[PDB]
C-alpha cells in the first residue's frame, strides 16, 4: 500500500481547496467515489462527467523506491475509475 | 530553480480547516506561512513566537519538486520551521 494524497478543488473559489491522506490509492479512489454517490443506478460517463465538473483534482502518491511523491493528474484517475468499473 | 510547491495545512482540531495552496517556489511557499503568521497576529515578535505558531497548526506540511527525480519531497513541520527562519533571517 502506498500513502497517497487526493487534493480537491470543488469550485473555481480558491477557498474550495481540500485534501486527504489515504493509506492506499484504492482507499483514496474509494473516497473519491464515495464523494460521486453523495452527488447522485449510474454509468461510468457520469463518473467522469462528475471529475471534468471538479475545478481541480489530482493525486500524490507515494514511491517506495525514491522516498518521494509521483503526482497523478485528473486524466490518471479517471482511467483507474475505468478499470474499477470494466 | 524554482519548485513547484505544494503547501498541505489543517490550521484546527477540525477536518474542515483543511486546505492546500499551489506555489511556483519554494520560497512563495514559505512566505503565506509567514503571511499567515503575521495576520494571526494583527510586526514585532521573536523566532519563539513563529515556531510557536507552526507548532500550533494541527498539521502542516510541503510536497516540493525535485528535478533531479521528476516527483514531489515531502518536507515536515521540523524541516518548514528550520527554513522559515533561515529566509526570515536572510540567506
Amino acid at each position: 500500500s502506498s500513502h497517497t494524497v487526493l487534493l480537491i478543488q470543488t469550485s473555481p473559489r480558491l477557498d474550495s481547496r481540500t485534501w486527504g491522506d489515504y493509506e492506499s490509492v484504492t482507499d483514496a479512489l474509494d473516497a473519491l467515489c464515495k464523494m460521486f454517490e453523495d452527488f447522485l443506478t449510474y454509468d461510468v460517463s457520469q463518473v467522469y462527467e462528475f471529475l471534468d465538473k471538479l475545478s481541480d483534482v489530482s493525486m500524490m502518491i507515494f514511491n517506495r523506491e525514491t522516498g518521494q511523491y509521483i503526482g497523478r493528474t485528473r486524466a490518471w484517475i479517471k482511467q483507474q475509475v475505468y478499470e474499477m468499473m470494466r
